[PDB]
């Protein structure tokens, strides 16, 4: 709904917007990538960057015009660039950044910045809390291998939103995008585990679509079950 | 639904086949273009490549093993890979190729081979049909700019079906797709034009969807309206 640069953002929720970036991709055009930001009392939530650092420098602008409170820390869900393209602009503004161990490490490799902290999980897919010190409302879930080995996903307590990343595709797709870093024999299990762990959750916020219903996560789970 | 190689065919009509051919691209990963193949009494007419020359070829070799009339020719519908990359192919066979001659001269910038001969037009959109000699039932318009600004469409006489390439998505589609060289201020009109153009045809047919009702011509243009 909003401009701001070449950037969009739509508020979702009384404390929550959708920060959009694109990048133009040979052949195609601007390719839209979304991520999430959190006003928790009197800090800022970011769920990660933009493709660039530029453009993530610009979502933390957007957010002191806007909401005008620090940002305390940030979460990216998986290691590709368009959720850590632009983790530089997050340590050049003295942000605490924090991702699944697995994407740390798969970081170098995949050409990204890793985080500074990593997050652990469970057997059953919860966070380790004590890898992930005053998240507020966000509830970080590894659902297992899917559109990467490492992807994680964030429910917003309080909140009908949870986030499925790059993961989950909205419920008219066509297919599940690249499959070269996928993990297809257990993409429809990990699709359905994100479904099961916020299982009231209404409104699906995605990576590469406007937000949806949980259609978008039984569709993506129906495709992934042809694989 | 009939398989040859990479390609994949079905016959819509008693003489009209839509074939199909994947390219697997970064981040979207294997994206389907439908094209068609119409067999007009003794000869077969071919409305736009596959992906690639090879891909084309598996066309051409399906044409002979199926139906086993000669292609008296082909016409592609504008200069993308989806549509032209297989125009090697085409004239290894010795096939006569057609399109609009603003796809010839884009064609070379766009990283692809022009066709042989020029397509025209009037300035209500048909085209000058002694530039599209024995074309049988095809029956080409130039709609104006919108997915490309030489974007062409056909329709197939005494079929009800019409065929709008690129410039038409189906009437559940979310976006409007590759929009990299596409014209935001005229789409709308020329999707209009394009239903204008064969105002009874029941059954679009269209590269990136299935085919579908009459609702695709105005879901399309209703999204092209907020451009
Ligand atoms: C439109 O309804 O769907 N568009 C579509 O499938 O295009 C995807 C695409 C990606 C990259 C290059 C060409 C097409
Ligand atoms: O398939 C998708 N989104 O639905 O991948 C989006 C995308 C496109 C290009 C480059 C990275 C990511
Ligand atoms: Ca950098
Ligand atoms: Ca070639
Ligand atoms: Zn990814
Ligand atoms: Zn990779
Ligand atoms: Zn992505
Ligand atoms: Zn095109
Ligand atoms: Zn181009
Ligand atoms: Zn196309």
């Amino acid at each position: 709904d909003q401009r701001f640069g070449d950037l969009v953002f739509r508020q979702l929720a009384p404390n929550v917007w959708q920060h959009t970036s694109y990048l133009d991709m040979p052949g195609f055009g601007a390719v839209a990538s979304n991520g999430l930001i959190v006003r928790d009392g009197g800090r800022v939530l970011v769920v990660d960057t933009a493709w660039t650092d530029d453009q993530t420098a610009q979502i933390l602008n957007w957010i002191k015009q806007e909401i005008n409170l620090p940002v305390a820390l940030a979460v990216v869900t998986h290691a590709h660039q368009d959720k850590m393209g632009g983790m530089d602009a997050l340590h050049a503004a003295g942000i605490a950044t924090y991702a699944n161990a697995l994407s740390n490490q798969l970081a170098p490799q995949e050409g990204m910045v890793a985080a500074q902290h990593s997050l652990t999980f469970a057997a059953n897919g919860w966070v380790e809390p004590a890898t992930a010190p005053n998240f507020g409302p966000l509830k970080v879930f590894y659902p297992g291998p899917g559109h990467t080995s490492d992807n994680i996903t964030v429910g917003i307590d309080g909140t009908d939103i949870a986030f499925g990343g790059c993961l989950i595709k909205d419920s008219k797709a066509k297919s599940l995008g690249n499959l070269g870093d996928a993990d297809t024999e257990h993409y429809a299990a990990s699709a359905r585990a994100f479904g099961a762990a916020f299982p009231k959750a209404s409104m699906i916020v995605m990576s590469h679509s406007a937000p949806d219903s949980r259609a978008a996560i039984t569709h993506t789970a129906r495709m992934a079950d042809k694989l």
